[PDB]
């Protein structure tokens, strides 16, 4: 696949400033209103908008948004659930004083399902006729921590609640974030000093679910790594140091998106998301730390590599969480073999035929 061809694909995917500003405007309005109302409750008094960009989370329908609501919770003690390395029970190190979330305390362990239920109930109750815009809440997805809204019957916004911990990161993230040879150890050091988040996601237990667990989240770190991606600090700040990392990520995401859209009737690709792609891309970034390995003239090659590695992850059924190395996103427990084989087939076909799926 030619680099000029790929860059032409990315070129035709660019949206005008008007659409971006309009959609961002509507989303911002709804979000701000929901914050102002969410602060009416003592449990969600310290709620706030977490900076993850909140834009460009969909190349092309680019009306789908993703915002994250951080909730500052002080002095929490985490307990790793069944060595899942990613799912924890939330407790409090010292709780003599009445906790704002005490209404959600199922004993010593903070209930995730109750907080999520309350959150969803507040939002659902306060998106009706209070807005000079038409907002509807989408059907509750199975085991999804997100609360999705539809604005003006065109804009989708995923709202995820997240507990915030300014404590040091869990021990499961010790060997994670291998950006030493890429973004330097100093950057990793200052990054690990930043807080980490927890989303109300239950873990699988054979043929049952816990609903009391929370999953680690480092979306903000992902944003930071994304916007500052070069070994050189001046990467992509001049013509001589223009790389093709972001182009590769965009192309991968668009490939997965187009494949998911094409086989929407089937249920094979439903569990696959742009996060898997992003993770694989991060691993590839670790494998190729030099900016010279991401030269803009080698877009075709680099992207190819990004495809190949992704395929490897599908074939070997191994895709380690970039922050939690022992957490496998492509385990057989999460995604079945048949789905991964299907995706593999579609991708191999696309690459073998000069990506006809980009022609739309
Ligand atoms: N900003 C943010 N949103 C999250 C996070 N975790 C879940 N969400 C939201 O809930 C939706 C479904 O969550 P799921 O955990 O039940 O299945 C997810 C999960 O299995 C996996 N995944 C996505 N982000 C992940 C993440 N940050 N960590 C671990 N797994 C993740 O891919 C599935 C679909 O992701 P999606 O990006 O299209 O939408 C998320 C996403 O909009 C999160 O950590 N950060
Ligand atoms: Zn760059």
């Amino acid at each position: 696949m030619g680099a000029s061809k790929l860059r032409a694909v990315l070129e035709k995917l660019k949206l005008s400033r008007d659409d971006i500003s309009t959609a961002a405007g509507m989303v911002k309005g709804v979000v701000d209103h929901l914050l102002l109302r969410l602060k009416c409750d003592s449990a969600f008094r310290g709620v706030g908008l977490l900076n993850t960009g909140s834009y460009y989370e969909h190349v092309k329908a680019p009306n789908e948004f993703d915002v994250m609501f951080k909730l500052e919770v002080p002095r929490i003690q985490l307990e790793e659930y069944s060595n899942t390395r990613a799912y924890y029970f939330v407790k409090f190190k010292r709780n003599p004083k009445e906790n704002p979330l005490s209404q959600f305390l199922e004993g010593e362990i903070l209930s995730a399902s109750k907080m999520l239920s309350k959150f969803r109930k507040i939002i659902k109750e306060e998106i009706n006729d209070i807005k000079d815009t038409d907002v509807i809440m989408k059907r509750k997805r199975g085991g999804s921590p997100a609360v999705t809204l539809l604005i003006s019957e065109k804009i989708s916004v995923d709202i995820t609640l997240a507990l915030e911990s300014k404590s040091s990161w869990p021990a499961s993230t010790q060997e994670g974030l291998r950006i030493q040879n890429w973004l330097s150890a100093k950057v990793r050091k200052q990054l690990r000093l930043k807080p980490f988040y927890l989303v109300p996601k239950h873990a699988k237990e054979g043929n049952g679910f816990q609903e009391e667990t929370w999953r680690l989240s480092f979306s903000h770190i992902e944003k930071e790594i994304l916007n500052n991606h070069g070994k050189s600090k001046t990467c992509c700040e001049n013509k001589e140091e223009k790389c093709c990392r972001k182009d590769c990520l965009k192309l991968m995401k668009y490939l997965l998106e187009q494949l998911k859209e094409r086989f929407k009737d089937k249920k094979h690709l439903d569990k696959f998301s742009s996060y898997h792609v992003k993770t694989a891309f991060f691993h590839v970034c670790t494998q190729n730390p030099q900016d010279s390995q991401w030269d803009r003239k080698d877009l075709g090659l680099c992207f190819d590599n990004c495809v190949t590695y992704f395929l490897q992850c599908l074939r070997t059924e191994k895709l380690e969480n970039y922050f939690i190395p022992e957490f496998n996103l492509f385990s057989s427990n999460l995604i079945d073999k048949r789905s991964k084989e299907f995706l593999t087939k579609q991708i191999e076909y696309e690459r073998n035929n000069e990506f006809p799926v980009f022609d739309e």
